[PDB]
């Protein structure tokens, strides 16, 4: 109950790491708001989470949804203590194959929406609030046909370093969670349309991890929860990497 | 001499680091193509640079401009051995004042334009060709009111890591030069419209450099020439930081 | 509570960050063993820590002291779930003034002793155990007259990356906590004897931190406790930096 | 080329591998070069092969008296040191659980301590604008099984440069690090094992890890050192230049 009385917002709360984080934060007693593009997924996530967790339908890439979303927080809670942005996506294109549409979607969802989600949240955020940004080991490594995604993740990590100085007067601290390969619908979907064909991709990714297993999303969620808590009071601008050792070695 | 028989393209060749690089590569005997947005600057720069340098006026953000430039290179020379991207800008906005136009302008010019300048270049590029991307120590550090610029530079550096894998069969190597503070019209203009205003800004920036001086653009150009030459044959996906020690300490 | 039923050893437990870590781990319910070089200081530390805290007098550099330490832990608790190495020192010598004793003393305590504390600890450590090494932002930054200390800290961080692979079959995970400037007797001692000289030095160091304060040792201790806990299950070979943003910017 | 003409360079560990290739490249650029080797016969072959105004001093960098004698020949002869490259370093393998005190002591004394005191003793000879290049490794920033001690030593070398930027800033000397990836050297070969087949299999496997797919020729690393030694690196300080074929970048 360490986060009791703390209000948290998770964009992309309906699946994967954000889902597990919303669940983990709710266990701490934090009132949690989650966003999804699709109502039924949001309803299932809210029903699954329960624990005094509210859900707002919202696409981060449009300002009106972001305005309506924070207007909902101002009318209901009116203070945001924890912010986690999980609304990002990954798609594969090798160089020479990269479409302008493919670049625009990746950076708008992965970078621009993070910028404006944070910017719009700031008036609601008191001094001592914690912001956790969605990073990746893909931001600091090389992966074939994934250059656009990796560049977007590296950009997210860079925002935190400068935002440390911009938010210093406001007492808000920004930190980055960088997951390694984690068992998620998004990872499995990347593997393929076939069920066993995607499963083979997951088996390969586990082989690349030094400890030899994919992460359960809860293991990543614990890192976000730790950054959300007051235990991270002296952590600012830092990247915490949960990869099983993959990028460390 | 060292780079004779080699064809080089420098986007943003008219000013600053790109101009000094055009001068250096031409001195090595390379044929150089430089791009500028303004014809009078492009003409004047080509006049001074020499017989080897030719100039095409293009806005890297325009897909038509990029297509036009590469097509002239295909008919004029027929191959591209060296590519250096220097078409990039910086503007200041603190978090809470970041405008959508400010985000789009910087990311389209610093990141999107790099992706498609490189993509359009590839058919011209032989085995053993060298690509140099413009990075910054801002990509790896925090600067107040420059978060969007730093994020764009970090994305540029990340692109090179994945493009190593994309380009490995083609035999093209990608690297990043990351300048610290360099005396350029662009750096002076961030300082202010007043000349005491630029002089005060420039002196303060030199106080930040451990060796105590701003770089001359030629000192950055020397790094590009090294990466462009065959001496850098075992360097791939790396970042070479020339900052006077500022980010190193 | 969370650490209930876990045995933890903290070398250099009597003062500063090690003391705060011993208190936090015991508060979480771990049985804690602390090491001190000097008997009188060690007894006072154990008494303040009180229940759940045992003391062994040992110097990390001596090997017989390490043997005696692990023999008593084996005879009493019989296992070691958590290991945190905090027995390390910093001394001042500019290049051109460094002595052989100054090099040997730093590396024997900061690096060599860590290697052998970890090696002798391994037989006691079960599968799933957590090891935390003492790093510093000094490992990844430059500080005048502190080169030997920074090199020792960089060596410490590097050990963890390889030790992930050495330890993968044993199931033991290694991570590094890197503090920024933390209010400690040692740090005040580095400022000097004059109490005013210490206060002036501490005030100067706080000016370097972006958030503008030195850390309380408990703020570092929380990081070690997080890494010690099962929440850090997917973290391996990683460095978590608690610096108030100093090295992140 | 004569880019380095009139410059005096010292390469410790000059008789073999990257150090030998560097001495050759510096000498071709017109520098006067001094190389050190532990063994007289090997040193003589290197000096004879290098030719071009290269002088050899037989010394062990771990011995303080050898270092004093070495810098005494430079003071008596050239009178200055413009370029310093430290290549006298070794790697041996021991996994955690088998690391011996002698294995730790030998690695850190040669890879780190000797570097500190080679540089310290060189400084009075080095004028403003002199260039120091330290030998690093991608092993310093990565994980390799049974090579933790070696990797720690290289990470220590890279850190020394960041602080030495500040220590040396009024002297005007700049310190930088070259970090090679896998480079075809007798040391690297010998690390594979006594058998030629053992060396060949290990060498072929390491090449598979390199993204460009080949080990480096030592000259490819030497080119990086010459760049750092030259005036072109005037704005580079405290930096690490990694020539790894892309291995650590990806």
């Amino acid at each position: 109950k360490r986060l009791e009385g703390k209000v948290a917002l998770v964009t992309g709360g309906t699946s994967g790491i954000g889902l597990a984080t919303a669940k983990d934060l709710a266990a701490q007693g934090a009132r949690v708001i989650i966003t999804g593009r699709r109502q039924a997924e949001l309803d299932q996530a809210v029903a699954a989470l329960g624990q005094g967790v509210r859900g707002v339908r919202s696409d981060v890439t449009r300002s009106a949804d972001l305005d309506a979303l924070f207007e909902t927080i101002r009318a209901t809670e009116g203070r945001l203590d924890i912010l986690f942005t999980n609304a990002g996506g990954a798609s594969m294109a090798a160089l020479g194959e990269i479409s302008e549409q493919h670049f625009d979607d990746t950076f708008e969802r992965n970078v621009k929406a993070v910028v404006f989600t944070v910017q719009k949240a700031l008036p609601l955020m008191p001094q001592g609030a914690s912001i956790i940004l969605n990073g990746s080991i893909k931001g600091s490594t090389g992966t074939q046909a994934f250059s656009i995604y990796g560049a977007s993740k590296a950009a997210v990590r860079a925002l935190a370093r400068s935002w440390v100085l911009d938010l210093k007067e406001r007492g808000i601290r920004v930190n980055v969670v960088s997951p390694g390969s984690t068992r998620t619908i998004g990872l499995a979907e990347l593997g393929g349309d076939t069920q066993e064909g995607q499963d083979g991709t997951l088996a390969y990714l586990a082989s690349l991890v030094p400890i030899g297993r994919l992460a359960d999303p809860s293991e990543i969620a614990k890192v976000v929860s730790f950054l959300a808590s007051d235990d991270s009071s002296f952590i600012n601008g830092a990247e915490i990497t949960a990869d099983g050792g993959q990028a460390q070695v």
